């Protein structure tokens, strides 16, 4: 019944050394087995994997690996479910590339009066919206912070908040915090900015 | 064979006394032959008679989508009253029943935060101000900018995001000429939820 088709992980698509796969989720199925056809452009290839059988009804996934470069010039990348046939398709979005600009906020003088206070990342001015922003501090990743998906800006350009917590005393006392963002409109798809006590 | 969704009222109709909230009985894959859907709505277990029958929207695979919408008082809906679609046709061999309501779980008030912009950013013409909501049960919610008396007009907030206390966050950007704010202006941030007093807050922003 249900068919849901994933792009692939922004970080994934934009490191070399990673890689980058589009995901073909079937879900409700019955007591079964199903036929998965993949196609780029157009084009039917073999090479998509299909992952074991997961209950509750089954959910099964297939899962093709894309070149990293036939996804950000954005070929076409359709799934086709047969079973006793319903077609998806996804693409990086067409459109003018813009570079992400990245702010970092630091906490209101209210905020101050709690346990912990909350750090902000603004990630402005981008396309497409595929991204990936990650918090970090003396080379090391934060425990708790969570981003917003992305929101489609009034001059079509996309912008997100990444909302790291931490506690007071951590911030009080000088450390710096870094927001990094990767993206493929970036140099070297990859920008940081830092905030600290100042 | 046909299914049934059936979908909350938009926050900011639940939140607002001009404005008509309702709980929307969405069926989808009803065939062409058999096309006709009774609805049956019911608030806690009563039967209830005010609900629209919107005209049927054809997916062009030939199959109807069929919606109903019962408006709710906001105080019901605030209280915490199932809402309850039942759908009848002659495709389905039991009619289908569908319960909704406002989220269970501890009320919680939203701490409100507004943030200047990056000092990097007053390079640009035009500034970003923001408000960062936190703390906030359940995720209902919403959140305005004004200045001088007047609503702006470039903003926009992210959806509700859920944070790691089990409550939510959200953040919303306003958009200003750099002129705008240098000049000393005072920008609010409104904030309308259920567990705040009056349901409405509203914190300030400017040159500090
Ligand atoms: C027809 O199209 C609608 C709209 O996408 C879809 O939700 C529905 O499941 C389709 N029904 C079919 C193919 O019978």
């Amino acid at each position: 019944p249900s068919v849901f088709l994933f792009p692939p992980k922004p970080k994934d698509t934009l490191m070399i050394s990673r890689t980058p796969e589009v995901t073909c989720v079937v879900v409700d199925v019955s007591h079964p087995e199903v036929k998965f056809n993949w196609y780029v452009d157009g084009v039917e290839v073999h090479n998509a994997k299909t992952k074991p059988r997961e209950e509750q009804t089954y959910r099964v996934v297939s899962v093709l690996t894309v070149l990293h470069q036939d996804w950000l010039n954005g070929k076409e990348y359709k799934c086709k479910v047969s079973n006793k046939p319903i077609e998806k398709t996804i693409s990086k979005a067409k459109g003018q590339p813009r570079e992400p600009q990245v702010y970092t906020l630091p906490p209101s003088r209210d905020e101050l009066t709690k346990n912990q206070v909350s750090l902000t990342c603004l990630v402005k001015g981008f396309y497409p919206s595929d991204i990936a922003v990650e918090w970090e501090s003396n080379g090391q990743p934060e425990n708790n912070y969570k981003a917003t998906p992305p929101v489609l800006d009034s001059d079509g350009s996309f912008f997100l908040y990444s909302k790291l917590t931490v506690d007071k005393s951590r911030w009080q006392q000088g450390n710096v915090f870094s927001c990094s963002v990767m993206h493929e409109a970036l140099h070297n798809h990859y920008t940081q900015k830092s905030l600290s006590l100042s």
